[PDB]
C-alpha cells in the first residue's frame, strides 16, 4: 500500500539523531521563533525537493527501478550519474552520524552507570565502529525480517513522542526541577524565544548545518519502486504526508522543549534557593531555583544548552526515549546503509564512469552489492572516526543539499529543454519551483560552509562534464 | 607592429595604480617572500590565460578584430556572450579603481600643497567623479592623440621608474631616513623578510585580491588583432613578453622596496637617537633614530607599512613619480573604459541576450557606442563613490579571475570537444593548461571571497544557460 509502503518508511529515515539530541539544543543556542525558522527553511527545500521527485514518479511506468534507476531514466545519465553518486556518498555520510549518534547515546548510559571504555570521545569512536560493523553484518545477511522490524522502530518512536509529552505534562520533581525542566511556563518560552548564541557553532546557518540531516530521508521514498502498488500515486502522497508529518513533529518538539527548560541550570539539588534576602538571579529563582553559581561563571553542566540528553530527562520515563532513540537512530542508519550500496551498484551497472565498475558485481541469489557494501560502511568508518554530531552534521547537509539542488535542477533542465523523455503528470510540479528550490539549495549549502560546498560542485561538475564529453 | 602595436599596449594597461600606491604596501605586510609568492601566483593565472588568448588569435583567420569577436567567433555563442559580458563589467569597474586611485594621488598632492577640499574620503570622491567625467569626454570627442597619448605615458613611466630606481640609491637625506628609508640595507631586507599582517585586510588572500588588478590588463593586444600586421605573431609573443616584463618590473620593485624602508617610522625628525644610556627598541636605532613612541603605541604615520606614498618619498624626486602615476592610471582607465564600451557594443550588436540590445548602436560616423560609453561611465562613478582602493580592488580581482577562468574553460571545452571552428594553431597551447587555469583562477576568486566569487559564476552560469536555452 502507500501508508505502511512509502510514508511510514519516509518517516523512519527522516527521523534521527538529531531529533532527539539536537533540537532541544538547538532550540536552546537559537531561540524558538528561529529554531522554527530553520525547521520551515530546510522543509521548504525538502518538500521543494520532494515534488520534482513526485514528479519523476509519475514520468512514464518505469517499473522495478530504484532512485538511480528512476532518476537516471526520466532525466538524462549526464545528471542521473552525479546524482547518484553523490547520493549514495551522502548516504554513506548520514550511516556514520547515525552510528554516531546512537554510539553517543550508548556512551551516556555506560556513564550514567559508571561505567566508561576509556574516555568520552574514544568511548564513542569504539560503541560507534562496533555498532556500524553489527550494522554491516544485518545488511549483508540478515536483513528478511527488515520488513517486520518496520513496525517495531514505529513503534518505539511513536511511544517515545506519547512519553516525550506524558513526562513534560508532569509538574517538576526536585531532581528535574534542578536540572532545568520545571513545566510549560509563560517566562521560559518568552525568554527562550529569543536567541542566545553560546559556542563555536553557534550562529544562524551553524545550527541550520546541524538540524537539515533531520530533513532529508525523503528519497528514501522513490527507492520503494517496483514494491508498491501504483507508485504515480503512492510516492507523491507518501512521500509530502512525511515530510508534512515530520515537519508539524519537529516544530511541537521544539516549541514545546523551548517552553520548559531553562537555558542554564546546575545538577546539584543543593541550589534551591535559602531563605532570606539573598542577590539570586535569573528567571528560575521565581521557582526556588537559584543556580547562580553557574550561570556567571559559564560552568553549568545541565539546562537545554548545556545538556545534551534533556528530552530523556524530561520525559517521565528516561529509557522510553532511550528506547526511541535507538530505534531512529538504527532505523535512519539502515536505511542510509541499504540505499547507498543500491544505488552505488546500480550506477556501476551503467557503465558511465571508467573506475567505479567493479563495486557492481552482486553476490548470492540477491545480487546483492556486498562490494557497494563495504565501501559504504568503509566510508561510514571514516566519518565516524571524528566522533562528533557537531561536526559530521555539516557535512552531510552540504551533500544533501548538493543531491536535492542536482535533483531540483535536472528536473528544470528537463522540463525546459523539453526532454522527449520528460512529460510528469504531477499536477504540482512546476519547473520555476524546482529552479527556485536548486538554487536556494546551492545558495544555503554555500551558506554553510563555502569550501566543502565548493568541493562538492566540483565533484558535480566533474562527474557531469566528464559524461557530457 | 607587434612591439609598440602589441607589447606596449598590453605594458600601457597592465602597468596602472596597484604599481605605484599599494605594492610597497603589500610588500610591507606580507613581506618580500609571500609579495613574491603572490606576484608568481597572478602571473601564473595571467600566463595560462595568455597562453589561451594567443591560441584565439591564431585560430584561422579575423580580419575585423575585437577581443569580444574573436572570442566568440573561436569559442561560440554561449561562452563567448558570457565572457564579453563579464570581461566588459571588469572593465567598467577598473575605471573607476584607477580613477579612484589617480583621485587619492591628486588628493595626496592637495593635502601636502594646499588645502584639501572637504575631507580625505569625499575629495577623493569628488577628484574620481570629475576625473572620470573628464575620461568620458575624451572618449566621446577627442579619441585622435591615442598614439601621442600612448608615447607620452609611457615616457612617463619609464622615466618614474628610472627616477625611482636612481633615488632609493641616494644615502637617506634627514627627511628620507625620519620617515623610514635608508638607502639598501641587509637588516632591513631580512627584517621584510617576514609578514606582519596588520589591520583587517592582513592577510595572504587579502593582499591578492588588492595586488591582482596589477596583473590584469593582457587582454589589450586582442582588442586590435584588426588593426596589426600579422595577428597570429603579433599578438602571442607582444601579450607574453607584457607579462613577462611587467612581472619583472613587480618583482624588482617590491625586492628593492622591501630591503629599503622599514615598517614603521615617524616623520617627526626630532626622532634622532639621543646621545646616551637610553632604551632604543627598533632596528632603526642602529642607523641612528629612535621611533620607539609610535611603534609600541601603533600610532607611526609614516614607513612601509603606514605610508602609502612611499615609493614617490623615496625616490630623488617626488614629481616625477607623481607623473608617472597619473599616467599609468589615465592610460589604463582610459583603455578600460574604451575596452569595456566596444566590448559591450560588439556583444549587444548580437542579439544574445534580450534587453542589452539597447546599447548596440553607435553615434557619428565612426559608430562610437556612446550608450555604452554613458553606461561604463555610470559604472564607474558608482564604484568610485567607494573611495577605497582596498575595497573596490577585490571586486576586480573577483571579476577579472571569472573572465580569465571562463576564457580558459572555453577553450579547453573548445579542444576537448573538438569543436569545428577550432584548430588553433599556437605552439604552447595545451588544453589541459587551460583547465588548470580555470580551476586555480575559479579557486582563487572563492579563496578571495566566497559571496563575490558565487555572485559571479551565478550570472556566468545565467548567461550560459540563457544562451543555451
Ligand atoms: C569541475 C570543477 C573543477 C574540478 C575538476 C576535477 C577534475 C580535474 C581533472 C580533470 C581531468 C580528468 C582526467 C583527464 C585524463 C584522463 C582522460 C579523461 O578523463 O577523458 C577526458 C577528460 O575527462 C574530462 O572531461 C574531465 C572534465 C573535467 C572538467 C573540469 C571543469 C573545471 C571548470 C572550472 C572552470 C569552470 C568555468 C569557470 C568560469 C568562471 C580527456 O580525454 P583526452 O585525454 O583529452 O583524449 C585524448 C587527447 N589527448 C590524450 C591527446 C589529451
Ligand atoms: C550541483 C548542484 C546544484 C546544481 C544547480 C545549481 C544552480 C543552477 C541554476 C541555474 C539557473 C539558471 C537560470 C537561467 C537559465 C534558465 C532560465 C533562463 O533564463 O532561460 C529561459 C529564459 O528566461 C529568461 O531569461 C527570463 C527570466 C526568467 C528565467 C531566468 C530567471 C533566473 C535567472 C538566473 C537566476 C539564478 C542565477 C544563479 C544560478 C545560475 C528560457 O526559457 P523561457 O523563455 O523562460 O521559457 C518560458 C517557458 N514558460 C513559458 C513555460 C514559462
Ligand atoms: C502542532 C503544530 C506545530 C506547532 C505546535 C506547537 C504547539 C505547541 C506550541 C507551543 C506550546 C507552547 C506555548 C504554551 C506554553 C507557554 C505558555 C503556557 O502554556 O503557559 C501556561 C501553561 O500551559 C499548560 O498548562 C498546557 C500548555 C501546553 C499543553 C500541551 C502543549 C501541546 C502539547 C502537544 C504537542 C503539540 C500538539 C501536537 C498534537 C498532535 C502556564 O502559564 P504560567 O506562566 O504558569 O502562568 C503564569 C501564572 N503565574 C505568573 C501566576 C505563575
Ligand atoms: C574533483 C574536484 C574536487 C575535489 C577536490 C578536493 C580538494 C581537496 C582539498 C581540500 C579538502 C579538505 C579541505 C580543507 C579542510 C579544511 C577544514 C577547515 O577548517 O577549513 C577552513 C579554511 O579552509 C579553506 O578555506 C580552504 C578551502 C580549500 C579549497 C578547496 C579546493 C577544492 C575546490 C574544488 C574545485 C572547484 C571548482 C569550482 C567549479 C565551479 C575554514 O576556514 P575559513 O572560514 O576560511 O576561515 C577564515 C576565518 N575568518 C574569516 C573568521 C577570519
Ligand atoms: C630579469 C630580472 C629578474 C629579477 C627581477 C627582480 C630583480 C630585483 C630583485 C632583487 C634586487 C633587490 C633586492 C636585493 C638587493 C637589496 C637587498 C639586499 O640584500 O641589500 C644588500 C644589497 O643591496 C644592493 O644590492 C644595492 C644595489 C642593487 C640594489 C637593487 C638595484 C635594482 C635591482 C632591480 C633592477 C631591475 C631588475 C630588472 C631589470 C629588467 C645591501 O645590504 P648591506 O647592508 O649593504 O649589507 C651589509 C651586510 N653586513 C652588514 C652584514 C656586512
Ligand atoms: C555580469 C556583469 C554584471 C553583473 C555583475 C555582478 C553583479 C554585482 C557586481 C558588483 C557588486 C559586487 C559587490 C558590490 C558591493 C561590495 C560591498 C561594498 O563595497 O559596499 C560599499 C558600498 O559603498 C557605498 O558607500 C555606496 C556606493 C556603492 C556603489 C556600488 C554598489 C553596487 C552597484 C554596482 C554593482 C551592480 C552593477 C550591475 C550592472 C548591471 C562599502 O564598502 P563595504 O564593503 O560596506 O565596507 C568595507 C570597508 N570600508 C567601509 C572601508 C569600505
Ligand atoms: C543572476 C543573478 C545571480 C547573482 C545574484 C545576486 C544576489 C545579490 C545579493 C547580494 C549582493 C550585494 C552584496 C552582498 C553582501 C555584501 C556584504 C557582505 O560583506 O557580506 C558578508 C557575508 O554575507 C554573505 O555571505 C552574503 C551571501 C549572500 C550573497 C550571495 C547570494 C547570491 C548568490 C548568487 C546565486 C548563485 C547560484 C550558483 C552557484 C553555482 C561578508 O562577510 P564575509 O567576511 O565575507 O563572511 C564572513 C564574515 N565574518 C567576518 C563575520 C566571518
Ligand atoms: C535564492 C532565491 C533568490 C532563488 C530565486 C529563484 C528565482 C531565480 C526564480 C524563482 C521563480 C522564478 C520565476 C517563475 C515564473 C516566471 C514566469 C515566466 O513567465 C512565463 O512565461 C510564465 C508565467 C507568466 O505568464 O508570466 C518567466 C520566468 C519567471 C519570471 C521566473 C523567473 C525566475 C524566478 C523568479
Ligand atoms: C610554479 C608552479 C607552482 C606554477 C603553477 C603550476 C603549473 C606550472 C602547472 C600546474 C598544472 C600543470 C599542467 C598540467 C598538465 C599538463 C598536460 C601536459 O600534456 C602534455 O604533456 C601534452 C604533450 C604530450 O605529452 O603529448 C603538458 C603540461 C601541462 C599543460 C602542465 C603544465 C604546467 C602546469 C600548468
Ligand atoms: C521561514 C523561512 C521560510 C518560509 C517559507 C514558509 C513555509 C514554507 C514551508 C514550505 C512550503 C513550501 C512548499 C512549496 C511552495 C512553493 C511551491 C508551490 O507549489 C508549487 C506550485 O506550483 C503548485 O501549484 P501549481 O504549480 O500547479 O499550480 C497549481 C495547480 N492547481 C492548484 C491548479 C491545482
Ligand atoms: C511533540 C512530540 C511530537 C509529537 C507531535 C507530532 C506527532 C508526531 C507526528 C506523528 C503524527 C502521527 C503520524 C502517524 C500517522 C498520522 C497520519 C496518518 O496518515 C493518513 C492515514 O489516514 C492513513 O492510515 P490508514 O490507512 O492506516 O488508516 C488508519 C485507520 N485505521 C485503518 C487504522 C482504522
Ligand atoms: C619573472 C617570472 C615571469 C613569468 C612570466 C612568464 C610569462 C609568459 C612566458 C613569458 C615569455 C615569452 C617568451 C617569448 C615570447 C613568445 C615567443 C614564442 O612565441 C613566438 C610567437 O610569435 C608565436 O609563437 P610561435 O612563434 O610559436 O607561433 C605563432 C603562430 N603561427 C605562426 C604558427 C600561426
Ligand atoms: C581539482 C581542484 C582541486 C582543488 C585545487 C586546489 C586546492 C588548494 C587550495 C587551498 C590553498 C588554500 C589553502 C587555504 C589557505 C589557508 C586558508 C585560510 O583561509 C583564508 C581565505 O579563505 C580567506 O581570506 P580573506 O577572507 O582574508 O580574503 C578577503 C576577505 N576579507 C579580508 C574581507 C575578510
Ligand atoms: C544564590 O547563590 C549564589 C551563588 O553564587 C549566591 O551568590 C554568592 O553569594 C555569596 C554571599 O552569600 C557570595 O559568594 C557572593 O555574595 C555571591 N557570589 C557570586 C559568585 O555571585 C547568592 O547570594 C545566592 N542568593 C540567594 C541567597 O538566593
Ligand atoms: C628611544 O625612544 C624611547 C621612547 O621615547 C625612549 O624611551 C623613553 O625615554 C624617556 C626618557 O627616559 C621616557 O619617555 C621613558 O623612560 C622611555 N619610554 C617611553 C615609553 O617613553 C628612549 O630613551 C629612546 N632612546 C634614545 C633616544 O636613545
Ligand atoms: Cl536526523
Ligand atoms: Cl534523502
Ligand atoms: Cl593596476
Ligand atoms: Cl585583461
Ligand atoms: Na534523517
Ligand atoms: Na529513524
Ligand atoms: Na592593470
Ligand atoms: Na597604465
Amino acid at each position: 500500500g502507500w501508508v505502511k509502503g512509502v510514508m511510514i518508511r519516509c518517516m523512519l529515515n527522516i527521523w534521527g539523531v538529531i531529533l532527539y539530541l539536537r533540537l532541544p539544543w538547538i532550540t536552546a543556542q537559537a531561540g524558538i521563533v528561529l529554531t522554527w525558522i530553520i525547521i520551515l527553511l530546510s522543509v521548504t527545500v525538502t518538500s521543494i525537493t520532494g515534488l520534482s521527485i513526485s514528479a519523476i514518479s509519475t514520468n512514464g511506468k518505469v517499473k522495478s527501478g530504484g532512485t538511480y534507476f528512476l532518476i537516471s531514466r526520466s532525466l538524462g545519465p549526464e545528471l542521473g550519474g552525479s546524482i547518484g553518486l553523490i547520493f549514495a556518498f551522502a548516504n554513506a555520510v548520514g550511516v556514520a552520524m547515525h552510528t554516531v549518534g546512537f554510539a553517543e547515546t550508548v556512551r551516556d548510559l555506560l556513564q550514567e552507570y559508571g561505567a566508561p571504555i576509556v574516555d568520552p570521545i574514544n568511548d564513542i569512536r569504539i560503541i560507534g565502529v562496533v555498532s556500524v560493523t553489527v550494522l554491516l553484518a544485518i545488511s549483508l545477511a540478515g536483513m528478511e525480517w527488515e520488513s517486520k522490524a518496520q513496525v517495531l522502530f514505529f513503534l518505539v518512536i511513536m511511544v517515545s513522542f506519547a512519553n516525550y509529552l506524558v513526562g513534560t505534562l508532569i509538574p517538576p520533581s526536585e531532581d528535574k526541577a534542578s536540572k532545568g525542566f520545571f513545566s510549560y511556563r509563560a517566562d521560559i518560552f518568552v525568554q527562550n524565544l529569543v536567541p542566545d548564541w553560546r559556542g563555536p557553532d553557534g550562529t544562524f546557518f551553524g545550527m541550520f548545518s546541524i538540524f537539515f540531516p533531520s530533513a532529508t530521508g525523503i528519497l528514501a521514498g522513490a527507492n520503494i519502486s517496483g514494491d508498491l502498488k501504483d507508485p504515480a500515486i503512492a510516492i507523491p502522497k507518501g512521500t509530502l504526508m512525511a515530510i508534512f508529518w515530520t515537519t508539524i513533529s519537529y516544530l511541537a518538539i521544539s516549541a514545546t522543549i523551548g517552553s520548559c527548560v531553562v537555558r542554564d541550570a546546575s545538577g546539584v539539588l543543593n541550589d534551591t534557593v535559602t531563605p532570606g534576602w539573598g542577590a539570586c538571579e535569573g528567571l528560575a529563582c521565581s521557582y526556588g531555583w537559584n543556580f547562580t553559581e553557574c550561570t556567571q561563571q559559564h560552568s553549568c553542566h545541565y539546562g537545554l544548552i548545556n545538556y545534551y540528553q534533556t528530552m530523556s530527562m524530561v520525559s517521565g520515563f528516561a529509557p522510553l526515549i532511550t528506547a526511541g532513540i535507538f530505534g531512529a537512530t538504527l532505523s535512519s542508519a539502515l536505511a542510509c546503509l541499504v540505499s547507498a550500496a543500491k544505488v552505488f551498484q546500480c550506477l556501476c551497472e551503467d557503465q558511465l564512469y571508467p573506475l567505479i565498475g567493479f563495486f557492481g558485481k552482486g553476490y548470492g541469489k540477491n545480487k546483492e552489492p556486498v562490494r557497494g557494501y563495504l565501501l559504504a560502511y568503509a566510508i561510514a568508518v571514516a566519518f565516524i572516526i571524528i566522533a562528533e554530531l557537531n561536526t559530521i552534521a555539516p557535512i552531510i547537509s552540504n551533500f544533501f543539499l548538493c543531491s536535492y539542488a542536482l535533483i531540483n535542477f535536472s528536473c528544470f533542465h528537463a522540463s525546459i529543454t523539453n526532454s522527449p523523455g520528460w512529460r510528469p503528470s504531477f499536477q504540482y510540479y512546476n519547473k520555476w519551483a524546482a529552479l527556485f528550490g536548486a538554487i536556494i539549495s546551492v545558495v544555503i549549502m554555500f551558506l554553510l560552509t563555502w569550501w566543502a560546498a565548493l568541493i562538492a560542485i566540483g565533484v558535480v561538475l566533474f562527474l557531469l562534464l566528464y559524461v557530457i564529453y
